[PDB]
């Protein structure tokens, strides 16, 4: 299967 994940950390 195909899965996309996006994580953008902020301070």
């Amino acid at each position: 299967y195909t899965i996309a994940a996006l994580l953008s950390p902020y301070s």
